């Protein structure tokens, strides 16, 4: 089956098209937002993936929106991630780091100085984030109303993405994935629903896409375009962030701009976990004719759907999320048509080994 055939993805070659989606698990050490040996073990268990895309990782301390999410900005974080990439490479895997700034999906209590988080504009996300209680357990909390970034703060954001990509190179990641989806900072600028700015970073689609394209250019210049992927969720609503009244045209504009940079891949998150409308094959064809790198699809895929769309030439790979949580050897299971392990969603976020490294292989 095409699912188990190789694929060139920028600077690396995936041996199969079964990718591990980025999956926030909120198990990092605080203080310091530091990856752990347990996280290293979890990723090593999944190293047969065509590509592992890490959990979303902070570009800076300001980027933090969830207690337990790791960073890639401090020396201690870099040191810990080096162990994780080494372990994946020891098993002949490939790993990309997903890099985010959460923007307004955050809480003042985990921001520098205990201050309001930042965004394109000053309106509340009307979403929940996850903090930790006094015993270290994950709890759901309402997001804090953000402050609009000043114009003079925007270059610093771009620089933080640049620096985090430099750090990713040092840490031995194979690729980086920019988190431009799911209502986080880059998507907050992209969407008219979250961006009411009247300067060069809001209004028109060109203005709304300006920040993400500055970030893409900065990180391509820092490392290489064949090391850079981007995740978008440009059709539908994700965590209360829609894509405005011209979502298809605006998506195609962004994709045409991304193509000019010659980046490694475009990762399309197709639906929110709470549901959304399917992509049409016509839209997939419009994306395909505008982007000349790898296209990854995600969002409640089955192997059957993946094989269908890869066979139709519309996408190149599929990222599985929850099936990868529950099946470290998902590749082997799909190749052999074996049953999958049951999921335990109660242990997706926070905690320890249970519901993390205790899902068995065949
Ligand atoms: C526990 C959990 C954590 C997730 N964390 C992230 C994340 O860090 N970054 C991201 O872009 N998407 C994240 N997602 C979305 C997944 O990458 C993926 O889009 C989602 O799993 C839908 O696909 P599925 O039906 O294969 O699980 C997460 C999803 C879940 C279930
Ligand atoms: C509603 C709620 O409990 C929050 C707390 C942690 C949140 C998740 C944290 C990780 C995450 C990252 C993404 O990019 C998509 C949304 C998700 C998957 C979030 C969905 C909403 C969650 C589950």
């Amino acid at each position: 089956e095409k699912l188990f055939t190789p694929l060139k993805v920028g600077a690396v070659t995936a041996p199969n098209r079964v990718f591990m989606a980025p999956l926030t698990r909120l198990r990092s050490i605080e203080p310091g937002d530091i990856p752990t040996p347990l996280m290293g073990e979890y990723y090593r268990q999944r190293a047969s993936a065509g590509l592992i895309i890490s959990e979303a990782t902070q570009i800076s301390a300001q980027a933090k929106g969830y207690a337990g999410a790791p960073g890639l900005h401090s020396p201690e974080q870099i040191a810990a991630w080096k162990k994780i990439t080494a372990g994946v490479h020891a098993e002949d895997g490939r790993i990309a780091v997903q890099l985010w700034h959460t923007g307004r999906i955050s809480h003042s209590s985990i921001q520098p100085g205990g201050q309001a988080p930042v965004s394109a504009s000053a309106l509340n996300a009307n979403t929940r984030t996850s903090l930790r209680d006094e015993n270290g357990n994950a709890i759901r909390v309402d997001t804090t109303t953000p402050r609009a970034l000043e114009l003079d703060e925007i270059p610093g954001i771009v620089n933080d993405f640049r620096q985090a990509v430099a750090n990713a190179r040092e840490a031995g990641f194979d690729l980086v994935e920019l988190h431009s989806a799911h209502g986080y900072l880059l998507h907050q600028f992209l969407s008219p629903s979250s961006n009411q700015r009247t300067d060069q970073y809001g209004g028109s689609v060109e203005n709304r896409a300006r920040l993400v394209l500055e970030v893409v250019d900065a990180v391509c210049n820092e490392w290489s375009a064949d090391r850079i992927g981007i995740r978008v969720s440009p059709i539908g609503t994700f965590q209360n962030v829609d894509n405005g009244p011209n979502e298809e045209a605006d998506a195609l504009y962004l994709i045409e701009e991304l193509a000019k940079r010659g980046i490694a891949y475009l990762h399309m998150s197709e639906t929110d976990l709470a549901g959304g409308k399917p992509y049409s094959e016509a839209f997939r064809q419009k994306v395909r004719e505008r982007f000349h790198g790898v296209i990854i699809g995600a969002g409640a895929y089955t192997a059957e759907k993946a094989e269908d769309l890869i066979g139709k030439g519309l996408i190149d790979a599929v990222a599985f999320g929850r099936d990868y949580i529950a099946n470290p050897d998902l590749v082997a299971r799909l190749q052999k048509k074996a049953e999958l392990n049951p999921q335990r969603p109660e242990s997706f976020y926070g905690g320890g080994a249970e519901g993390y490294t205790d899902y068995p292989s065949l």
